[PDB]
């Protein structure tokens, strides 16, 4: 139910809060590592989506993952075979590209929270 | 440690199977449907990679989940979001399309692996 966006553009974080809300999740945001970081030990989402810094998404998901199975998704329009490999690696669950589908991202989060309890 | 593949081209079903082998993973294939289930049964595999017929594929995904929650990776040639929503709703923990990355396919399966102990 709690879903931390992470998130340096504020027009795709306010697309992703507002489809989250929709859905019923209660929706905390960070804007950069720092704020993630800080967002995820004192809000403990249930779920983060991370989409930022060109190795500050990838240092936050291998941080979290020192003391947190939190599931990770991770965004980017990075779309190449080492991005997503390395993504993964390093601890998220899934990594989707941008643009994305609003849905499938929905449903991308379901698995993710079925998966995770 | 064992995959079940279930795929029903014999040439795609060889090159998971050699790269899953590759990795230390036990694999058993399944070439429709039925066979899916079957082994499924018979076997326990720990995540089954199902790529199947225009329907038989959400249908062994939708059965499995009747018993199950072993990890299903999806696996198509259909990319679009209708395809991807749906499968992941009827049960698949992720679905990735075709063709793929050998790498990524594999990280993806640890993950998953990772995230069902």
């Amino acid at each position: 139910k709690k879903i931390l966006i992470v998130d340096d553009e504020k027009p795709i974080s306010d697309i992703i809060k507002f489809n989250m809300t929709k859905e019923g999740y209660e929706v905390v945001t960070a804007f950069n590592g720092r704020e993630a970081l800080e967002q995820f030990e004192a809000e403990q989402p249930d779920i983060i989506i991370l989409d930022l810094p060109e190795i500050d998404g990838l240092e936050v998901a291998k941080t979290i993952r020192k003391t947190s199975s939190v599931p990770i998704l991770m965004l980017s329009a990075k779309d190449s075979e080492f991005d997503k490999v390395i993504g993964l690696e390093l601890g998220a669950d899934d990594y989707v590209t941008k643009p994305f589908s609003n849905r499938e991202l929905q449903a991308r989060v379901k698995a993710l929270l079925r998966r995770s309890q």
